[PDB]
Order: structure tokens, then sequence, then C-alpha cells
């Protein structure tokens, strides 16, 4: 506990570290665009005015499509950050 | 201690629907973070763009909260 709390919140501070990465998710080539952090916290969607006119259910499932293209990329920054902290030992070794 | 091996799994399965502007909008997604639906009031279509935009912004917030809270008790 001068050797065994201090992997506890090194963890906490890697949590912190995660939690502000960012990623811009799209649908139709950038018809709408939804930014969410690395705890799923939705930032930003944009919608291009073209969608709004008409179908409804179109704008629907290309907001859906947008979030989940976001979804596979902060997995993706997510994989590379645990990628990056274990080459790198960037924890207390043991 | 442990049996979370399947808990977080239990988690990922379930579907919450979040929702702002009181029903306007609302957003299902599983604790998988896959989104399942998303609901839009015509309303919103008319001028509002930047409103629309917020409000599916919180709509997600919401239901990723929800499933935060589900996984908090459990």
């Amino acid at each position: 506990m001068k050797q065994a709390q201090q992997m506890q919140e090194k963890m906490q501070k890697m949590q912190e570290e995660i939690a502000q990465l960012e990623v811009t998710g799209e649908s139709g080539a950038g018809l709408v665009k939804v930014t969410i952090n690395g705890a799923h916290n939705c930032r930003r969607v944009e919608i291009d005015p073209s969608l709004l006119e008409d179908d409804k259910e179109m704008l629907e499932d290309l907001v859906a499509a947008a979030f989940n293209d976001a979804a596979r990329r902060i997995e993706e920054t997510q994989k590379e950050k645990m990628a990056s902290v274990s080459s790198g030992m960037q924890l207390p070794p043991g």
C-alpha cells in the first residue's frame, strides 16, 4: 500500500486518459457526423440540411449508422491506447 | 469477489432507450454501445437544425447514463 495502492490509482488515471480521446463517425460520407469520447459520451451531432426536407426515416437510419460508425472508431482508438500503454510499459512493473 | 464474466455481458445484451426534449427524440442502444434505433419527432425538421442536433446528442447520452446507472447498482 506503498506498493499495492498505486496500481489502482494508476488505473484510474488511465481511465481518465481514455475517457478523453475522441473520434468522429460518419454516415453517407459525412451527411451525418457524430463526435463521441472514450467514455461513450456524445459531444456533437452534425446533420446535413438536405436531410431535414424529406424522409424522416432515412434521417433516422443515417443517424444510427453514424453513431455505430463512431462506436467502431472509438473501440479502435481504445485498442491503440491499450497497445501503447502496454508496449510502453507505462504501468508499475508487476 | 468476481462474477463479472457474466454481468458486463448482461449489460451488453440489455437495451435502454434515452430520450430528450420530453420524448421528442429517442435513441435506443445496447450496453455493447450499438445503436438500434433513433426516433425523431416530425416537428423538429421544420427549422430548428441546431436544436435537433443538440437533442440527438442529449438522447444518446441519456441512454448512455441509464446503461451506467444499471451497472452502478449491479
